[PDB]
């Protein structure tokens, strides 16, 4: 028993983490068999970051321009490549420690644990989730760029992003492994100003059955609603509407639990209109929305 | 910026986990030089559990009775010990991936990362606060006894906690890496209550301090207290009594911000005598007491 915001063990990422220096500027790359992938925006000064055009600032750049280090000892570069907001470094020694690997783009709601790392190096691991307004919300300090996101399955890593920026409002922002933006985001110190940040419905309905299934019931109540009736509260509460996609992913812990999906639905209303009173669950004062079904499930079945 | 409950990096920690199996028990062990360390309770049936006699149950096992297996393959045991509730099995093959390593036996309040694990396994990993009352609030199911705490400085892991039970009322208890529980928990399953989950004040304020760094500043009042008035209002809300050591402790972060340690106290007696009034706090609806001032300082400064 016991739920806690868990990230999934990092070894496999931390063999990968390596420091790409060009000119000034220090980020990390991810070294993948002999690609380092790294944001754009190393290239940059940061008078360049204000307006820059990287075709013509990638233009003054050899591969010897691009300094990459595996631990202590200097990696080869003898090719790269922009794609999109990513440069991809290609050296001549493939990583022997590469794990399996995907590069997959998620959708928001999703979450993944991030490897946050300084000049190469990790400094430590916590869980995100992709806002529904595409953004992240970590803990990112300067020389963090080009740390990644990924998910786990048994032995393959799937890479879902790369940090490039803070927006002037502390949240993040950054590409997926093929360089593209998640949301309307650009590698540009300019306004960049995010659009409503609302609460992942079936992510606090997965949290809900977890909280039922470590003891934490008191918010169980005797009624029930419908998708609609629902809904017209989660749009009230800025919570994003649910739809039958979720009702049927919410199916397994809604048999595990015996509760009806729309039970929890009517618990989670009643919560919302009248608050927690001063009360928790799982050890919170509010509705955690960066768990997924999956996730809950995940770590109250042990899936190693 | 941004601010989150990070865990170290796991690699040097996943790199030594391997399972033991004794008779029908699988649980963790953890595997540095040529000693695999794990909990006693491994050589008892869940029969067993209700009153055990260990040295007299540890009779009738040799070491070819203790499977050990890192990974695909197998580690001959050539000899077994109990110190305290952990078994040591000495095997003929010293760890090739065993870290820089030290045994510490942590104070209540300290924070670790857990890694938890099932059958040698990692499953994940999470930030832990060894409580008050000597239990940690992790997130363990069966098969994760032998699962441990640990911090990293630099390359040295220090493992502070090994896993070995979970109380009925699904709190955790477990042991230093000396088989010694902390607390006053034994492993028999038994009546055994964990005392008053006391508030971590010197971790609060931490992360108050945290909160500033980071721009949450509402909170910030025109008050001070002093350490005495302070601890009246900290005992009525089972808070830990605030030292002059944990005073000193919270200097950096009170010259980084230019705000007093005992004007954050009198900020914390506000909150703590008129709550939040639907706000948050980084994210948090709650006063949240598993940062230590280390952590503050780490996180927001990017210690590799
Ligand atoms: C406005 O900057 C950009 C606009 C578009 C694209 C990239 C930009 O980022 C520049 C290149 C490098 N950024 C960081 O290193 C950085 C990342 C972070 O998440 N937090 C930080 C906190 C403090 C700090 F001094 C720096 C950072
Ligand atoms: C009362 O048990 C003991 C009393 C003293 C000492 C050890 C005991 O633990 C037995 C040996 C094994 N325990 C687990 O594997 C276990 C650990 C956990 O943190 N959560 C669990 C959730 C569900 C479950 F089925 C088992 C666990």
């Amino acid at each position: 028993s016991g739920f806690r915001k868990m990230a999934f063990p990092s070894g496999k990422v931390e063999g990968c983490m390596v420091q790409v220096t060009c000119g000034t500027t220090t980020l990390n790359g991810l070294w993948l068999d002999d690609v380092v992938y790294c944001p754009r925006h190393v290239i940059c000064t940061s008078e360049d970051m204000l307006n820059p055009n990287y075709e013509d600032l990638l233009i003054r750049k050899s591969n010897h321009n691009f300094l990459v280090q595996a631990g202590n000892v200097q990696l080869r570069v003898i090719g790269h490549s922009m794609q999109n907001c990513v440069l991809k470094l290609k050296v001549d020694t493939a990583n022997p420690k590469t794990p399996k690997y995907k590069f997959v783009r998620i959708q928001p709601g999703q979450t993944f644990s991030v490897l946050a790392c300084y000049n190469g190096s990790p400094s430590g691991v916590y869980q995100c989730a992709m806002r529904p307004n595409f953004t992240i919300k970590g803990s990112f300090l300067n020389g963090s760029c080009g740390s990644v996101g990924f998910n786990i399955d048994y032995d393959c890593v799937s890479f879902c992003y790369m940090h490039h920026m803070e927006l002037p409002t502390g949240v993040h922002a950054g590409t997926d492994l093929e360089g593209n933006f998640y949301g309307p985001f650009v590698d540009r110190q300019t306004a960049q100003a995010a659009g409503t940040d609302t609460t992942i419905t079936v992510n606090v309905l997965a949290w809900l059955y977890a909280a039922v299934i470590n003891g934490d019931r008191w918010f169980l109540n005797r009624f029930t609603t419908t998708l609609n009736d629902f809904n017209l509260v989660a749009m009230k509460y800025n919570y994003e509407p649910l739809t039958q996609d979720h009702v049927d992913i919410l199916g397994p812990l809604s048999a595990q639990t015996g509760i009806a999906v729309l039970d929890m639905c009517a618990s989670l209303k009643e919560l919302l209109q009248n608050g927690m009173n001063g009360r928790t669950i799982l050890g919170s004062a509010l509705l955690e929305d960066e768990f997924t079904p999956f996730d809950v499930v995940r770590q109250c079945s042990g899936v190693t």
